[PDB]
């Protein structure tokens, strides 16, 4: 069931900004990682005063690396006459963002039809803003409102029908083609203590609906747009359990809620999981211990009429997740946390069926990969 | 003339720390950069609830960098029972720090035979102190006192005769071994606003003894230890010329005095260039613009004794600088800045003479590579 209720057009995932210390390093960091390239820049070297973004592509996806620089090198600035090409940009903001949470995602971008509209209507539908709509160069309008945490939610829309004003395409001699196979941002998901307050707040400005499903740890809902290509999955902890939430760890060493994980659709997700293990130890990514021979055992009965036993092994050597639902299947992987605390980590997926294009969220999120872990997991202590 | 007055027994450098605000991302980055190996780590899974730290090595090079936890972490610590395995470190002073100068070295550590007796000989002689001596697991002692800026000089010493107490190796799994053929630190560089005052500070309270040298925008002197192994260059900007002090851009942009770069001898500069250079586009360093050939022309009649016409050309592939004293001949190229800021940079070095085990400083810091690319480059206009 699909009521379509968005209160403002909706299109696709635009971009993810993390608020960094150093844009620099994690830019470089995870280019080599996810075989991202550079491709746009707004710093120094374009006049930028104010703070340093660079900008990550692979096919669709985009990765958007942003820190301040220090307030003095713009500080005969004010907000008519700034340097910063996001205008909603803040010294303080980020640097108590990055001090509280450390390393990550401060905005989902999502593009809109309209991004002043979705702004107004948002916000009189109970969104709290965070950024008042802005036109950059008489071309792009941007505008952000309170997700979660000190997460955003921001609206970009465009005129035309080239990041934003004010970056610059990178020169192709600092821009290596790297392409490990990522091609779009599937899902990007919460941790909050409280899941109901929550989806309450964002179905309620947004109109997004709850995506159908089927001792984690956790409760969760998958928020939607009208074609269900904007899909927010959002977390809260169980308490009490015999092993520890993870969601409760998160927000523990997050200092509260924020952005948990992003999970990437990649066009070949064995070879994508073979570039990026190949890097592991040499500057990329690791990724979650892998699961127990039996856990493959198992993948003949599930899923034997989707993948030969050929692309079966080849799960099993690369430590792929697979899960299924009524409609298609799921491959899956998380890597480790992406930086020093255990907070935000990435999934590689890649989904199977649900042709018409494929719809959106083929298969589910493998909420069935926390059963049958367990199950592979004392089945293998045999 | 070495008078040989150090006020204390020192020994060698012993490692480099970097303050970061994301210790994994720049650790990941500059061991694929640089070809530093993950040797050893201190945070939350050997039991370290304040500070994330990570030490690469390249021969006897070490790395550190380390970023602070959330306090909340071990906000029910005090000194007495604190999970850090650096004593001195402060999440406030962390913090401080990397939001006043960005990602930078905070403390350039030597090895000395006692270092409760530098530190107190230190003081007694004009240091202002940082971190009293502590002695770690009845094993090692660390001191600190202030270099420059926020810069610490770390002394370390070991009653045995494994980098601290407290931190543990990388399993080897985790532990890729890269390898570009840097092997120690030569010599770390400060930039103040006034050379004069900095120098009879550190000489002050060390008895390191000035290093003999041989438009640019610097005034600079070398402060020596006994041996000459440890080696301080200092800088202070040139004003009123027609091009701007890169000392001034540096002070400006660092808000302040600090270390400007870090010179890592190469046992095979050529190897060690062509490494690098191979990933400035995939996550490494980049290096600053090559000199013109004419440059490579003159490097004939300079040192057409000394290199090959061979092992010339392969200077000008890399971009290598050459420079040559009285004593013997110099090997060098910087990097572009490490991070966002225009301030701290890498110098990759290798000396040719001065064989007696080769001596402190043979070749010099390569002051004449200004005069010489002035030349080269009015030269080559033609
Ligand atoms: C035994 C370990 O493996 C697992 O059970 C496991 N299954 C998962 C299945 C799906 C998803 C996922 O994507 C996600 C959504 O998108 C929508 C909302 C619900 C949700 O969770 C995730 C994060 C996990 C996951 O994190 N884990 C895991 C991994 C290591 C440590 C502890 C837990
Ligand atoms: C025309 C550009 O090349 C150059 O003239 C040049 N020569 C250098 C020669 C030597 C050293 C060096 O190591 C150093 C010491 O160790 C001891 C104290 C004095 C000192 O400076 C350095 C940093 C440079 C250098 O930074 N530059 C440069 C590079 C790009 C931009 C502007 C200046
Ligand atoms: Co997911
Ligand atoms: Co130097």
């Amino acid at each position: 069931k699909n009521p379509k209720s968005d209160k403002f057009k909706v299109k696709r995932f635009h971009h993810i900004e993390f608020w960094c210390g150093d844009a620099t390093n994690v830019a470089r960091r995870f280019s080599w990682g996810l075989g991202m390239r550079f491709s746009a820049k707004s710093d120094l070297s374009t006049g930028n005063m104010v703070h340093a973004s660079y900008l990550l592509t692979s096919g669709d996806l985009r990765f958007l690396f942003t820190a301040p620089y220090s307030p003095s090198l713009s500080a005969g600035e004010i907000k008519p006459t700034t340097t910063a090409s996001i205008p909603s940009f803040d010294h303080g903001s980020c640097r108590s963002f990055f001090s509280s949470h450390g390393l990550g995602v401060r905005a989902v971008a999502i593009e809109v039809e309209d991004a002043e509209s979705a702004f107004s209507i948002s916000v009189a539908n109970g969104a709290i803003p965070s950024s008042p709509p802005i036109v950059l160069n008489e071309a792009v309008t941007i505008a952000e409102v309170k997700l979660y945490g000190d997460v955003v939610l921001r609206y970009v829309s465009y005129k035309a029908e080239e990041f934003l004003p004010g970056f610059e395409r990178v020169e192709d001699a600092s821009s290596f083609p790297l392409d490990y196979g990522i091609r779009r941002l599937d899902h990007a998901v919460g941790n909050v203590p409280e899941l109901g307050p929550a989806l309450t707040y964002v179905a309620g400005f947004t109109g997004f609906h709850q995506f159908a499903e089927f001792e984690s740890g956790l409760n969760s809902a998958v928020l939607a747009s009208n074609d269900e290509m904007v899909l927010l999955p959002i977390n809260e902890p169980v308490h009490g359990t015999k092993r520890k939430s993870q969601i409760q760890t998160y927000l523990e060493h997050n200092e509260g809620a924020g952005l948990q994980h992003l999970a990437l659709m990649s066009e070949d997700i064995f070879r994508t999981l073979r570039e990026m293990r190949k890097r592991s130890s040499i500057g990329g990514f690791d990724f979650m211990p892998s699961p127990p021979p039996t856990y493959y055992q198992n993948l003949k009965k599930r899923v034997g009429d989707v993948l030969s036993d050929d692309q079966i092994k080849e799960c099993e050597e690369l430590g792929i997740l697979v899960d299924r639902d009524d409609q298609g299947t799921l491959l899956q992987i998380f890597t480790k946390p992406l930086g020093d605390r255990p907070t935000i980590f990435i999934e590689i997926i890649q989904r199977v069926g649900c042709m018409m294009y494929q719809s959106g969220g083929c298969g589910g999120f493998g909420k069935g990969n926390f059963s049958e872990l367990f199950k592979s997991i004392e089945e293998y202590e045999k």
